[PDB]
């Protein structure tokens, strides 16, 4: 950086070295964006989810006391049968049923019937409900309960109901069961038939399929539909049905976004696919490894129907650059369909669930872009700025070939110059203890005298920069001082810090980036998350089950 | 960039063209920011919640046996009904019911009453329960359940209980219904009265509104209070009742952060409002569009109590700007509360849940005022730079127009200097081919002489540049080679790459920002939350309903 | 900036001032890194969780009717019992139990036994259960309910089943209560005995705790297993049993990241923790305050042991320089551990769930590091940038040292040159109104003649800049315009606009960077997250709770 120059003896050049100027300077100088069709998908969280019947008979028997004041009802018991086909089937297209229900236990007969009378046909009408709920038909909405005509003694009064429920079921991968809007469970897939490889784990010969099955609306009552292939499954207090789609009903994965203009810029590692709407910026480890996909077929559709859209309307300006379209897969477990475009002439795949990932990547992908065009403009801009340097110090030796010389190499050196070419050498430097200057300058000399060793004397003339080889007033420089000369003989000796010194440095006075702690927030913490549910599961459950273990206590005396 | 010098002869101005320089340089130069109180708010999403009461009163029937050796407990039967209005205010008053209970089926009447003996006044005596859980009250903790002293018979007796609870429930907007911390469910808004537009699905005539109601707490039983309005509900299996709050009591949104110092900064599309501490910069699409909220009026309070202390805790050195606060909305959907400090002379918003934009936003905001500000100081210090490179060719020029010119040209030129004014011609390159130097140099000429054509042939003087008009050593540049030159007669001719270049080019080893494949990370995955209850939901239900369905398998034989 | 030069009048040195040239340039210049090992902890969320044992003998009565014609089951009732210990264990070693049941209620004694007959020994053997459930062993799986054998009457059967169950059961800190697979609950601390500080809300005396239990496998059952500590518990209507842990079974925070190679880097507030792997940065308030954790040890295993294994795996090229290892503690909650390598010789801690603050730190933190870096060579290259345009004035002053000094200054100045050093002085410009060209030119003068006052008037030279002291074509400067100069005799006058000018500006074309406005998304918004769950909560509950109230309005008549 900085340099000392001794009081140099430099009357020699044995032609040292020599060096010419690069009649012009060399200038060195110091990416490949794709435009295209973005289109992202995530992996699917909301269960399977499809429209169930289900169909029961309730039987009910109160027993009612006939007290002489008054009446007592004092229990009731209600148990809850499936339905077998034969009437699954009237109630599926004319809503009627039986009020009746049998059984075999141990070889006997075991029969119930509404109002212990005969054993019927009835209809099902419609019943109340709420608001946007499961919709039910009933039999009998009024229970059998009147006393015996004999004072002091107990009757027991049966009543029996079908019920049909209209609700929906809900069903997760990989479908090992579902569950109905009211509660009920049960254990096997959606799309399970005969011999297929989806799960089961009911009764073998409780599941069956129909084919062709009628089942009309209460509001199509006797209409003939289209038919459909239903599953039946009986569950011992109901008869369950729903519609038996293959498993394509079902998706893997859902369309999260789709971008209309984006660039995908290639790298080393990875492919970075940036959008300037999204403001985001989707990363895949594949080096042009185009993926096909295998068991997420569900998206090709809507996929493609998409791409067409998007295609057709720019279609002027721009072509199709793959024939097909191709599939990649986000680091955070997105995958992207995409089809670049070209100018014309003028299981599961486990999404992260991190929505900042990508927009971090894209500020500081953009910082980046913008910084390197800004500092290649730096190169451009100051390169000139050399080129013109250069010049300049051709032209400046011509004055005094040695400052112009020692100056761009950074030490003390000498030169001549031959013509179009330039002769560098080497100095060596004298005695720092014995260096004395002369008070006369006698016609006159531009430069004072000074004598000086190496062992024995010699005498010489004053250099600037401290080399050596009417009315007049001078000034002339020598170590760590300068010296007053008044015609042509020394006056004073002021010091190196006397005589004030002159700046010409343009201060680039560009201050640097702080240091900034990022603060830590969220916008719901899991608190506010957990007391955001109006069924408080545990509230309800701990009471719940205090309450019951308090009524077992009375079973018993407690010492 | 690189400028080929042909061999050109140029002793010709026609006084081609002329420039001068600009006496000096005209320096090309190259945001508005207001503090402000910043506060914003969020979606709330704590369901509105509220205290209920509940009453009810339990019957049960015991049928005991009673054997010779031992006695059995054979049927058990437990049915809970409401409380009519008569007596749900003895229990808020002074905590006396009745051991009896009365109805009416079929215009037949049947009544229960406690030991199956007389109809009488009882007091709610208060219950144990689950640390910090509902609150009860009862009237009979005793199960009455004792033989008949006859052998070998069944008794049947009854008990009744009278049963108060303290307990809570919650509601969500739109406020369809409400559930209350035990696990019922009532299918209405807790703010309806007779008229209002509040939403009502229970019967038109179980619900009524009392006014100036007298509650007491069991430990001021028999205090005359206050009085309040409160909502009675009859739901078959017990009343409930609560107190009766407009519906104002509940707020949509919540006060999320405030910031103290917060500088409101504009642009074309938005208003960005950054703040420093909350190291985050909340943007919105408004331009100056300040809003005034409707059904949002809940916050007015809170809004201006907070406005006024910040105000007044810094009100010396600022005044108000605007005299009224005006509001924002996010596009993440918070809503801001906003108004700007000058100083003195010296239905929902739909929050999204993505607490990292606002601090993106940030860093890139930030990062930009930092680079921008650098930028303009390279600015600055670099058009002083040119200044005086400026100045400098002023003053080169007049050592060689023709040097100088090229140079900031950048292409062969020649110019001669007329007083302040400089005029550059134009040349006109002769024969490369025919390019021919001279061996001599006879006083003497300090350049060599060399002949050259266009048809025939001309005799002239060489340039610097290759340009064409006692111990003697001297070098010269020709076409691709240098000439070495003893006493005014040549020797041999090195080439353009023999002699070593000297490069003065200040290097600007600027390197580039990098690529940086963004890790995707989450703290807890779906399945860390989902594993985060104690409570299996699906766990409970599924083995409930499987042990369910195997009794019930009970009921018949299975072939 | 920019700088009018008056016509003025400067034959004037009263040695002004002086000062002199640098010898040479003084070259102004503009954070401490520490590798390591980073471990990163977060907050636990999984609450604790462990096996636990229950045992309770069902009873059952059904009253079963024999009709003439068909049998009618009439009532079930089923209530289930406790377990004491002389027979809880039998069922852990030996898997048999008693088909009877004891109880006292007022000094009264009820039994109940398995088909109305005697009280004998039974095995428990497996039943089924659901895919992957509860695993349970019963003694009686069938049901007792035969008709008596006379017609027309009533017979009730009672049937008894010793059930064990095999489940699992969590709960949370701090420990209040816990919750078994099948929905049960337990009002205390899994890890409490007597005299424990742990939560107990049970009755005091329902709890015991053996010493070297034997419970077995019915696989290794009448196997004599280890021994272990086991916990019973007498809830009323089942025992449930568990192993007895100490609390130190359970661990408040988990291991959530593991950092290879990470550099720790101290400023004045913080420590940033940056790792390249992670693309991250944790930041701590610290500044050097290492911490050591107090009920936090549950951790010191594994985080030593991984340190170790880090260590040891790059042993050779590091040390370590503390000797034990320190803590920290993240503003997002997190804990770091971290021990720090040099070459060798050539409660809670309340994790926020916010993943994205720590790699936005580290895009800032990143474009930083990388910015700076590029700032300093801005500085140095710019730095020798100026130590040569230095020295290239030191020499165009010999050349004129006025125009070089006014342009350096920035004012109208002159100067003489006394050897090594410069005076300057200051001017007094003259009248503007009163300033007057000559036209001739007469040996010739190179500069024009001009007079002019300040307030009678004198005679003299032109400077350049409007300074004052055969075929001959010149040009000349005046003030705001150009004289044309025939054969040293005035032509005409052109303007200081007529003439054209000429650009030597490098042009540094660095544009400045973009607003952009960050978009706000999301991947999954909440009612995706709600409705992602199969069981509703709301519907299961909400249609429950409505049919209920509906068979109780059948209670009674409703005018
Ligand atoms: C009721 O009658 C129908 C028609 O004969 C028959 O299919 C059904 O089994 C009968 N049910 C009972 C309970 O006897
Ligand atoms: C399921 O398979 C059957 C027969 O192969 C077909 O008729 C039905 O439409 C399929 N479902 C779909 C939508 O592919
Ligand atoms: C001037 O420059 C230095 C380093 O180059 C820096 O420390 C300082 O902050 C700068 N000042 C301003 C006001 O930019
Ligand atoms: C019990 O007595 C009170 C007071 O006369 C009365 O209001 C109530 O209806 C009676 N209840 C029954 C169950 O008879
Ligand atoms: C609700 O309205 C009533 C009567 O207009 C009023 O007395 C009551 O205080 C209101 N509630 C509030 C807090 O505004
Ligand atoms: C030197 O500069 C070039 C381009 O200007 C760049 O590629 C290289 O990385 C730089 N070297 C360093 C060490 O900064
Ligand atoms: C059944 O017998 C065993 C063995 O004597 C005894 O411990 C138990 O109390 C008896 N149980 C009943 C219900 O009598
Ligand atoms: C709990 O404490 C007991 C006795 O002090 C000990 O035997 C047992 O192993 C402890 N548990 C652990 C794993 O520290
Ligand atoms: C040229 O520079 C100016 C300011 O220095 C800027 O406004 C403009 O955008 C630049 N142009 C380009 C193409 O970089």
């Amino acid at each position: 950086q900085q340099t000392s120059f001794p009081f140099r003896v430099c009357e020699l050049s044995s032609h040292g070295d020599l060096f010419r100027f690069s009649s012009d300077i060399q200038c060195p100088s110091f990416e490949n964006h794709t435009e295209g069709l973005l289109m992202v998908f995530k992996d699917n969280i909301i269960p399977y989810s499809f429209k169930v019947r289900s169909y029961t008979k309730i039987v009910t028997n109160i027993l009612i006391y006939n007290g002489h004041r008054a009446d007592s009802v004092t229990n009731r018991h209600e148990e809850k049968f499936s339905v077998d086909s034969y009437e699954t089937d009237q109630m599926d297209t004319i809503y009627q049923c039986y009020n009746a229900v049998k059984m075999t236990k141990d070889g006997l007969t075991r029969v119930y019937v509404d109002r212990d009378g005969v054993n019927i046909t009835v209809n099902l009408k419609p019943t109340g409900g709420l608001a946007n709920g499961v919709r039910r038909y009933a039999s009998q909405t009024e229970l059998y309960d009147a006393p015996g005509r004999v004072e002091a003694t107990y009757r027991t009064r049966t009543t029996v109901n079908c019920l049909i429920t209209d609700m929906m079921a809900k069903s997760n991968s990989p479908f090992d069961f579902f569950v109905t809007t009211t509660g009920q469970t049960v254990e096997m897939s959606p799309f399970y038939d005969g011999k297929n490889k989806e799960t089961f784990h009911e009764r073998a010969d409780s599941f069956h399929v129909r084919t062709n099955y009628k089942i009309v609306d209460y509001d199509n009552r006797g209409t003939n539909p289209q038919g459909e292939r239903r599953a039946f499954l009986d569950k011992g207090t109901y008869t369950l049905s729903w519609k038996l789609e293959n498993r394509t009903a079902y998706c893997p994965l859902q369309h999260w976004q789709t971008f209309d203009s984006t660039i995908a810029t290639e790298t080393g590692k990875s492919i970075h696919f940036v959008t300037d709407e999204g403001t985001s910026s989707f990363v895949t480890n594949t080096t042009v490894g185009i993926e096909l996909p295998d068991a997420f077929k569900c998206i090709e559709e809507q996929v493609n129907k998409t791409m067409h859209e998007k295609y057709e309307a720019v279609q002027d300006r721009y072509t199709k650059g793959q024939e097909a379209i191709t599939y990649f897969i986000t680091s955070g477990g997105l995958l992207l369909a995409w089809l670049p475009l070209t100018p014309r002439s003028l299981k599961s795949l486990g999404t992260l669930n991190n929505p900042a990932t990508v927009q971090i990547q894209f500020a500081y992908d953009s910082l980046r872009r913008q910084i390197n065009r800004m500092l290649g403009d730096l190169a451009r801009a100051w390169c000139l700025e050399q080129k013109r340097q250069n010049m300049v110090l051709r032209e400046l030796t011509k004055i005094n070939p040695t400052t112009v010389m020692s100056s761009i190499y950074g030490k003390a050196v000498a030169a001549k110059r031959l013509g179009d070419v330039i002769s560098v050498s080497q100095c060596v430097p004298v005695n720092q203890a014995t260096v004395t200057l002369r008070k006369s300058m006698r016609m006159c000399y531009s430069r004072p005298l000074v004598s000086f060793s190496f062992t024995k004397t010699y005498e010489g003339q004053l250099g600037t920069d401290n080399e050596i080889f009417a009315t007049s007033q001078y000034y002339f420089q020598s170590g760590n001082e300068i010296h007053v000369y008044n015609d042509y003989h020394h006056f004073k000796t002021i010091e190196l810090d006397g005589i004030a010194t002159l700046q010409t440095f343009i201060s680039l006075n560009t201050s640097l980036i702080e240091n900034i702690d990022f603060a830590s927030l969220e916008l719901y913490s899991r608190d506010e998350q957990r007391a955001s549910n109006v069924f408080d599961l545990e509230g309800i459950f701990r009471e719940y089950n205090f309450q019951a273990q308090n009524i077992a206590g009375l079973r018993k005396d407690l010492d």
